[PDB]
């Protein structure tokens, strides 16, 4: 007569009806053909299970007291290092790891609750890497060090990079390197509406919104150079970015 509990991460625990004569629940979990098995001082669903891959990798499920994360992480056949790592937080984000003989990082795949993501593959021991942020319609492409990703995108000379410090901030920069004052671009970063706005010859022509969606709107400005025109319109394919920065 045991429960069914729903986990992040899309896995289910049952739960023992009644407690053991120590207090204790059990919890059985099958997660993909593997069977977990643990108990638990608690009735909820939470604690510890663990079990084994066909290949005698160690594997370890545990769930917060109050259901709201999840982690699944593979070790050693010992028990001893980790193999990989996959946390469920309560917003349903995930980050997934790998990791190398020594137990340090070497690959990290954020999924956004909205599931965009950050891919870092390559890393080393001083958290530098390569880095991938993967959009709804494109892709944006770039390094990581333990101070920020960087991601870029060129058009002609105009070279566009996001930033994603270490803390999670946004920034935005524009570096043109046409010398010309009549076409060459440059950009200021508003960070508190998360806004670039290019300028060439001294007149605003487009914002460029960094939205908290995980999207890139464009929107131009009149002739005038002051006043935004039209609405703004959502970047669907890396070809739009490029576009807003001829």
């Amino acid at each position: 007569n045991s429960v069914s509990v729903d986990l992040p991460g899309s896995m289910k625990v049952l739960v023992s009806k009644s407690s053991n004569a120590d207090g204790k629940y059990d919890l059985i979990a099958t997660v993909d053909a593997l069977e977990l098995s643990g108990t638990s001082d608690k009735n909820n669903g939470s604690g510890v299970l663990e079990g084994v891959k066909a290949d005698a990798s160690k594997v370890k499920l545990t769930i917060s007291d109050d259901l709201g994360q999840t982690t699944l992480e593979v070790f050693k056949s010992d028990g001893s290092t980790l193999v990989s790592k996959k946390v469920t937080s309560k917003d349903k984000s995930s980050g997934e790891e790998k990791f190398n003989e020594k137990g340090e990082v070497s690959e990290k795949i954020i999924t956004r609750a909205d599931g965009t993501r950050l891919e870092y593959t390559g890393i080393k021991s001083d958290g530098s890497g390569k880095a991938k942020e993967v959009l709804k319609g494109y892709v944006l492409e770039g390094t990581l060090t333990a101070e920020k990703t960087t991601l870029v995108v060129k058009e002609g000379t105009v070279t566009l990079s996001k930033n994603i410090s270490k803390s999670g901030a946004v920034s935005v920069e524009l570096n043109d390197t046409d010398s010309s004052a009549a076409t060459k671009k440059t950009a200021a970063w508003n960070s508190g509406t998360s806004t670039l706005t290019i300028t060439v010859n001294s007149k605003k022509t487009k914002d460029l919104v960094f939205t908290s969606s995980n999207t890139i709107t464009v929107q131009q400005y009149d002739s005038n150079g002051t006043s935004l025109e039209g609405s703004a319109v959502e970047i669907t394919k890396l070809d739009e970015i490029k576009n807003a920065l001829k």
